[PDB]
């Protein structure tokens, strides 16, 4: 079949040694470089059809980030890549002690849709520095992108080596019968499950970015004006369609009115009066979505918004207030404009309603107080956090992205790209000469 | 069940943030210091009866790692656990960046038979050390290691976190039900895709410390006393039974004849003309076992020992000459007392002939030219390496542990555990003043 040849010549390709030498593997992410300033204009219009982006929040939002990825492995791939020597004790002075940094061979990257340049490329921008082949599988939810990666991958990059296989699910599920080496996949909890044990009858290790429901609490006496600008910010970028968006707030009832305006003034300074109009708010990816994330407005209180066109998917940017946490919109991952707000009491309060939930990608908390920020963060578990901004703990090169749990495991960015898609292995390297001292550890053990 | 309960009473346990103090862990690990001095008699009484251990390889082949570990860790504990801070940049000056490392929950270690006590506690002090509540599976092949550790466990380390769960395939089945943080599995390829598939069911990521036939190459011009004396070592303690044991030889046709008789003069060194007698060689661990490392000598060509007792499970110290590789015993791993040669014609035939196996949890060479040294690494993939020894690199604190492909995935030992059995968390924590460097991110967008 197509899938499976693809495979046996990326594999093929692998065997040779040609990603070996690290010329190569920078020439190949050169390549990508390229590819990027080349097909600019493809690939903003590729977003714009998929997900109603423009150039600005196509490139500062999502591409960007795979230039800055690109740069820094190229940078730093001699130094991850070298032999690294470590700590020796008394017994082994002379000896050589060092983890050595090899590919895992054919690497899968099954990409998701709401950012469907990064979350295909930057991941594979880490393996192809790793000395891997990487399969890619876009996914078909935004099919501009997928049709476009399709096009302009083999344009650029080795043919054999960095395959694009197209198709849904039933190509993915015969995709995933293939053997590789490292799976690495982003999109939902459930799919989670079935890529791991799809992986498992190949014993491949899988880095598995999931969802969740990412919490954002409030403090009471924190600066709620700048605090609501970054949530609205973070909450209504690409429509709401983000894995990391603040999904629902958790705040003191005594404020939940003072956050609701400040949230609607920032909404309307990002989006004007009519969101439908302004050319930075998004659209729903899919007919599904769109119902499905209407489905969780109904029976709600509505503070804004509300409303949505079915024919463009347009979700108005929604704010409901005193939700029952039992309620469908905060019974599923939102990934939709509709921003619920969950009253508590207390920080402790708060705490205890995180931890009751599955592990969430990003744990998010607003507050000036450093016995607060330190206290939430001592107390849950989430994969990353952010105090006092939303988004930006996952754009930085010193901080591994990934989850916990339900969330997912495993991480990736920049250095921990590099090992991620990389097997370290140990080494100990002895002269080859009589020691004396060694001769202890042989039987005959002393009879006494 | 009483499987579901002792879960549930750890994760209430944990649940209850009892293990989150670095001091109740230190407290915990010195209690497992304790237990390994106030209860040497039974260990090795123990590791007597199940693998024919003695005092002092029960010491100083297993035992002696795990207080290793234990006071590496309670030493380096609080630097481990402190909040780690990372690189900033520009944009980022006034920010907090770090990692923060806090327990996984409750982690299941699923021991194996060969080093009963060292690889179901070492594993554990990493978990413990990490924060996390820690359910021990022993293997049940090692029948009586299996039933001390029930006994003793209980009596050094809080009840709720640290359960021991007895039984056998059954009782690991149920057991893999419940919803855990993490699991270690030490044992064979194949159960570890069973692990996996379980896991999978709660999302449960896994540290899997698998097999394959780890291959020691024999370079034509070293040192073939030195080599083989080492190579016998690591081959026959345990009687064969070891995860990194060198499985077999390749080597040059030319120097085969010299292998076995070094090989031989060796273990009459260690172990007498009958090595039935000798105090320091071990015993198969089951009737199947035995059964099958002795099936695996048929039709092969002896060039020294080949025989057993299957009442007492004695192997004797076995060498085979000209082994075809598509037969039997070049075929599993032998995990015990049966060393295949293997001829080969080059380093680059060699090299070859392990590129096309599926990926060992060791690798060893042995000679004195760097260059060989450093090409077979180049151009193979194992779990871990050594070259002119063998075994010793997975005793190193530095030393990441584990395997790659069928030989598994993850690692721990030393600092590796801690990482291994917590969640390293990406912290960023910024000013909640209005900055007007950050306004230019928020719509609208320029032209
Ligand atoms: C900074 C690289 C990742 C940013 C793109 C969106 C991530 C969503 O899962
Ligand atoms: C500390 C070295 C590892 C423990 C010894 C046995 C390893 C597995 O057979
Ligand atoms: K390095
Ligand atoms: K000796
Ligand atoms: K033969
Ligand atoms: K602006």
């Amino acid at each position: 079949s197509k899938i499976s040849e693809a495979v046996k010549r990326a594999r093929a390709a692998f065997s040779s040694g040609r990603t070996r030498p690290l010329q190569f593997r920078i020439q190949q992410l050169e390549a990508l470089q390229r590819l990027i300033q080349e097909q600019e204009q493809e690939l903003v219009g590729a977003l714009a059809a998929d997900l109603h982006k423009n150039e600005w929040n196509a490139y500062y939002e999502e591409v960007v980030y795979v230039l800055e990825e690109i740069e820094y492995m190229i940078q730093k791939l001699p130094e991850w890549a070298a032999d690294e020597p470590v700590e020796k004790t008394p017994q082994t002075q002379q000896d050589e002690l060092y983890i050595h940094s090899e590919p895992l061979g054919v690497v899968l990257v099954i990409g998701t849709w709401n950012y469907p340049f990064n979350l295909t490329i930057q991941p594979m921008v880490g393996a192809i520095a790793a000395g891997n082949s990487v399969v890619l599988k876009p996914s078909e939810l935004s099919e501009n992108m997928a049709s476009l990666l399709a096009t302009i991958i083999p344009q650029y990059l080795d043919k054999d080596l960095y395959p694009v296989i197209n198709g849904g699910v039933p190509e993915t599920t015969e995709l995933l019968k293939e053997r590789f080496d490292h799976i690495l996949y982003t999109g939902s909890t459930g799919v989670g499950k079935i890529i791991m044990t799809a992986a498992a009858k190949h014993l491949t290790p899988v880095t598995l970015e999931l969802g969740g429901k990412s919490p954002c609490y409030v403090d009471k006496n924190c600066d709620l004006d700048v605090a609501c600008r970054r949530i609205a910010w973070g909450k209504f970028m690409n429509s709401g369609q983000t894995c990391v968006a603040p999904d629902y707030i958790l705040c003191d009832p005594s404020i939940q009115n003072q956050i609701v305006e400040k949230l609607k003034k920032s909404l309307k300074e990002f989006y004007g009066e009519d969101a439908k109009k302004s050319r930075d708010y998004g659209r729903i990816i899919s007919a599904r979505h769109f119902q499905r994330v209407m489905g969780l407005i109904e029976g709600q209180k509505v503070a804004y918004g509300g409303t949505g066109d079915a024919a463009t998917r347009y979700i108005a940017p929604t704010i409901l207030t005193d939700v029952d946490p039992q309620s469908p919109v905060m019974q599923e991952e939102i990934f939709g404009p509709v921003l619920p707000i969950v009253c508590v009491r207390s920080l402790e309060e708060a705490i205890q309603f995180i931890n009751q939930r599955e592990k969430p990608l990003a744990l998010y908390m607003f507050s000036s107080n450093d016995k607060v920020i330190k206290k939430m963060i001592a107390e849950t578990s989430s994969g990353g956090v952010a105090a006092n901004d939303v988004i930006v703990h996952i754009t930085l090169h010193s901080l591994p992205f990934g989850g916990v749990g339900n969330s997912g495991m495993g991480s990736y960015h920049g250095k921990k790209s590099f090992e991620t898609f990389s097997h370290r292995r140990s080494c100990l390297v002895r002269p080859l000469m009589n020691d004396e001292g060694l001769k202890v550890r042989y039987p005959p053990s002393p009879a006494k």
